[PDB]
């Protein structure tokens, strides 16, 4: 029982963790096999940064222009290729403790671990969320650009987030482990703004349903409702879409818990328009939406708390 | 900017974790140096749970009925103690994975990361506080004895926290790793409950400071208030009492941001007697008390491990 927002075990990943330097900018690499991963913007001069041509600034650099630090030993850089925002620098040693892993490209609603980094040194783990509008609200001091995001599932570790900015809202902005940006976000300096970001519908209903598994049935209702008028009701509070796709994806919860998608739509549209009166749910004043389907069978039991 | 419940990375702790059965029981066991940690109901049955005289019960047991698996490597126990509510199983192979270590008892409001593991394999990290009812507001299934609670400090791992139950209100219960139970709770099948909650108030003046560094100024207002006089309050409203200590430890943060304590207190005043109003503080509708002093200056200043 209980349900705490989780993150998976970061062991895998601080292995992983070194330092780039390169000039007077220092951030955070990913160092798998014999290549280290980095935001392309290691090799930017901040006047560079409103405009830079990456192109034309990585062909003036030489390997032995970038300093990769791992722990206290500086590794060899041999190589440097860029791919996309994602800066490849070869080195001349594998990295002994490179765990199996994977480079997973996410959807909004994805859930996944953050390492925050600072000077190739973890200093802390937290479980976020790529939200609807392709940003993510992490915790994020200047230093933590390369610092991944993970998912640890079964002894490989699915990279899915590398961090490289921090939007004017204090939201975060970046790339998967090839170098696309989440988002129409660029890695320049140039006026971007988040667009208005709306709550992820299909993890709310799942963190509903965790909500019952754990006894809490309260905020339960009667009633029933069509895909078709939960959706105009959701879009009115800001409320993502919930597709067909997400009632599918919510069966086998639906199931455990003896309450049908469209069942716990209904209690959802009630809560929107009643708010909590006082009550919590699952120790919450408000309606989490960092927890996907997946989250909740992983997190919850198979027996629910009738 | 941002601020979330962040963990400790939690890397040298899993470097840690094995699996112990004795019998039908399988649960998490802490390898360190040539020892490993577990709850002493490890020992336990159906019968045996209901009132359980542990002396008794390990006398009959030898070296071979403890299976301790360490990935796919079988240890081979050598030695069996009980300290208090903690097994300490002596293992031939010192853990080579042993980071730098200690053995310290948390105190009620103090947090801690917790590796929830299950067959002594780490599944889940997450961040937690001691409440004052000496429970944690965990999430644990069956199978998550013996997963710990842990801060490090600097390079050293401070192991504070072993799990051993689960209370009938979902909250979980548990020891120091020197076997001493947090909390008037036992280790045995009987009748048990966490006693009233009381929110950690020198947290939540933490985590006010915390949504002042982070822009969220809007529940600040002109006003102080004695200690005496918020103490009051605060007793009215179930809060933990705020002592001089707790002033003097929101010191930096009171310098940093230019609010006394007193000053955010008298804001925490208003919070509690008129709600938020609709509004939120850091995304949250409820005060937070799961951050220390330490804790904000930490993330809001990026100490690394
Ligand atoms: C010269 N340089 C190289 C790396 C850096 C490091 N700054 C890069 C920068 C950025 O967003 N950095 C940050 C990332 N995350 C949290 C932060 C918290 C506080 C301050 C900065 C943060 C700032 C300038 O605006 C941009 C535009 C685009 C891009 Cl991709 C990156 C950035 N500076
Ligand atoms: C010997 N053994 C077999 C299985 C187990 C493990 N059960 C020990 C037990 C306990 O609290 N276990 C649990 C701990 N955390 C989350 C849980 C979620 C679901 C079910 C059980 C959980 C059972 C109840 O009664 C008590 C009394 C006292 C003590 Cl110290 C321990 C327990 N131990």
């Amino acid at each position: 029982s209980g349900f705490r927002k989780m993150a998976f075990p970061s062991g895998k990943v601080e292995g992983c963790m070194v330092q780039v330097t390169c000039g007077t900018t220092t951030l955070n690499g990913l160092w798998l096999d014999d290549v280290v991963y980095c935001p392309r913007h290691v090799i930017c001069t901040s006047e560079d940064m409103l405009n830079p041509n990456y192109e034309d600034l990585l062909i003036r650099k030489s390997n032995h222009n970038f300093l990769v630090q791992a722990g206290n030993v500086q590794l060899r850089v041999i190589g440097h290729s860029m791919q996309n925002c994602v800066l490849k620098l070869k080195v001349d040693t594998a990295n002994p403790k490179t765990p199996k892993y994977k480079f997973v490209r996410i959807q909004p609603g994805q859930t996944f671990s953050v390492l925050a980094c600072y000077n190739g040194s973890p200093s802390g783990v937290y479980q976020c969320a790529m939200r609807p509008n392709f940003t993510i609200k992490g915790s994020f001091l200047n230093g933590s650009c390369g610092s991944v995001g993970f998912n640890i599932d079964y002894d490989c570790v699915s990279f899915c987030y590398m961090h490289h900015m921090e939007l004017p809202t204090g939201v975060h902005a970046g790339t998967d482990l090839e170098g696309n940006f989440y988002g129409p976000f660029v890695d320049r300096q140039t006026a971007q703004a988040a667009g208005t970001d709306t709550t992820i519908t299909v993890n709310v209903l799942a963190w509903l349903y965790a909500a019952v598994i754990n006894g809490d049935r309260w905020f339960l209702n009667r009633f029933t409702t069509t895909l078709n008028d939960f959706n105009l009701v959701a879009m009115k509070y800001n409320y993502e879409p919930l597709t067909q796709d997400h009632v599918d994806i919510l069966g086998p919860l639906s199931a455990q818990t003896g309450i049908a998608v469209l069942d716990m739509c209904a209690s959802l549209k009630e809560l929107l328009q009643n708010g909590m009166n006082g009550r919590t749910i699952l120790g919450s004043a408000l309606l989490e939406d960092e927890f996907t389907p997946f989250d909740v069978v992983r997190q919850c039991s198979g027996v629910t708390f009738q």
